[PDB]
């Protein structure tokens, strides 16, 4: 009967590495988008499809292509972990979110297209236009088995 | 504006009112089957249609019409309020169940065919072959609202 089992495996910390703080106003590097949360056609159970870390464009499609890149999501509805969200929306609802566009110190690895492709050099170059440092130095970690 | 909800009115002890316990085995009355938990077809988290009073035959299969009855379904894992069978099984995989057979008496407005359908007069008939009594004198609950 296999085993009803759950995992968690990261954080927020993860994919907003650090920011630039400012002094005049703390929401200078983030901007507010109206997205489709849940699909128009799934059930009003079916859990939503976005994941932290997709990479969307200013007005709320996921980015398919490298060119649409405008911000990635960072929203706190949809980080690891919180599933409790079922149902609460009306299939077909739109409801705003929260973007990271400026300042900030952004994962390589983290940030995905829409279909969880990873993203290429047109994606970098796009991105980092708005301001941000996508880097790969990036020390990871080595669990049981691996000696040290 | 529609919230997150869930409910409870039901249980055991309903679709079955009473046995006549056998002295030397107090399980002569129930019976196992073995039929497929999760639907043929279905996704592994999807839950499956079965509830507590639905009508199975012989063959371990929920019923169609009044040939087709055999006993009552009042396995532990149906019970109406108990949801943690979350893929656990796989799609078309066997599992043991319990019916309920002989020497009961049972409850006319919980027993419900395959698809819902209220059980008709030839499926009570063919019931009462097993030798269960089959009641309507049930003092519903009146909640608040109307006076007493």
């Amino acid at each position: 009967a296999k085993a009803h089992v759950a995992t968690l495996e990261g954080n927020y910390s993860d994919i907003v590495l650090g920011r630039v703080v400012a002094f005049g106003d703390t929401g200078w590097n983030f901007k507010e988008v109206d997205m489709t949360f849940i699909a128009d056609d799934a059930d009003a159970d079916s859990k939503t499809t976005l994941f932290a870390g997709v990479l969307v464009g200013e007005d709320g499609t996921p980015a398919t292509a490298a060119a649409g890149v405008f911000g990635v999501l960072v929203d706190r509805k949809v980080l690891p972990g919180v599933d409790h969200y079922i149902g609460v929306f009306e299939p077909g609802e739109k409801v705003p979110m929260v973007l990271a566009v400026r300042g900030l110190t952004l994962n390589q690895l983290k940030l995905k297209y829409a279909d969880g492709t990873a993203i290429d050099a047109a994606g970098i170059q796009a991105l980092e236009a708005q301001g941000n440092q996508v880097t790969d130095k990036i020390v990871g970690t080595q669990f049981i088995g691996s000696v040290l």
